[PDB]
């Protein structure tokens, strides 16, 4: 069975005075090509490239994603690090480098065994609207807003595969 | 091996105005015990639970983490799931009924093969006083921040092996 309201509270303790301050940052993905993922993140999904890291000798990139306004990236390469690194919910994709290259290499999307990350999920003003605009893109789809039980909740997937839900929480259906 | 910046840019599109809203909502990570998760979270890491959903049928429970203030938290309950899943930056953890009591079953974190998912990540004043409180609370380590190829940076694991970075954005760029 399932813990009860009051089972899942006991298990559960205020917020110590060192964590204050402490926020949730970055969901880090692995990306085989960090072209198709970049433009799909960016043109399908609207998010802003905020940051771009590159390590030679360690051989991989980290590619920055977040819902911000291109304008409020810092122009200074410290000062925009800084700044970057600080924003609540950023998407990281990490390129090794030559995946790309690797025809038998793919990434695991955690939906099948072994089973573990599920999806990032993106709250958004209306799920049939913004559907619409996948379908015309071209957009893979696991779900479609009003496919199977819970209607006006869809599921795409990115170009490894990942899965993305699409929700409004203004209309989830009742529980 | 990489792109260069520029390459990089050439895949991004300027936002479309119809993602202007969209927000990155939840990050879902599907764990054992949800009993040993919810006090990982809460004490350990000083988020707040913020929505709690079961699904009798389904068989499971969603269990929604923030760092956000649970005054904050509306009274009335259709209200609640409205403001719940409208914040930025949650972890959504679910809970598959009965495998707390299955010895053969654990989810798979992403970092060894098969890869996909590789960790969240907590912005932290301190990394090294993070990291203190940490080990005087028997927490367990993938990184300790002077170890590996950088320093400045940690890496921890919860209840379920999911590996969650610890870093400080305003040291980020002197590493
Ligand atoms: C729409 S569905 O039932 O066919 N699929 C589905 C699946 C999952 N996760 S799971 C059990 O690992 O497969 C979560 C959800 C889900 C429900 C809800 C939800 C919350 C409150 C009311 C209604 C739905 C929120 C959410 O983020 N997610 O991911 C939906
Ligand atoms: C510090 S370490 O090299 O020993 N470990 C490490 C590992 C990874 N991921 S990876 C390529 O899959 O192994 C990312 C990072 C990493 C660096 C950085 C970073 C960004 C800017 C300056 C310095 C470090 C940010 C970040 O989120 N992550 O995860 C660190
Ligand atoms: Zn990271
Ligand atoms: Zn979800």
């Amino acid at each position: 069975g399932g813990l009860t309201d009051e089972a899942a509270l006991s298990c559960c303790s205020d917020a110590d005075p060192s964590t204050k301050d402490f926020l949730l940052q970055q969901t880090m993905l692995r990306v085989k090509d960090p072209k198709k993922s970049l433009d799909f993140y960016t043109r399908v999904l609207g998010m802003t490239l905020i940051q771009k890291c590159d390590f030679p000798i360690m051989k991989f990139s980290l590619y920055f994603l977040a819902y911000e306004d291109k304008n409020d990236i810092p122009k200074e390469k410290d000062e925009k690090i800084a700044w970057a690194l600080s924003r609540k919910a950023t998407l990281e994709l990490t390129h090794n480098w030559g995946t790309e290259d690797d025809e038998t290499q793919s990434y695991h999307n955690g939906n099948s065994d072994p089973r573990g990350f599920g999806h990032i999920g993106i709250a958004v003003p209306d799920v049939y609207s913004a559907c619409k605009r996948f379908e015309e893109l071209g957009v893979k789809f696991v779900k479609k807003p009003d496919d199977g039980k819970m209607k006006g909740l869809a599921f795409i997937q990115d170009p490894d595969g990942y899965w993305i839900e699409i929700l409004n929480p203004n209309k989830m259906a009742t529980l």
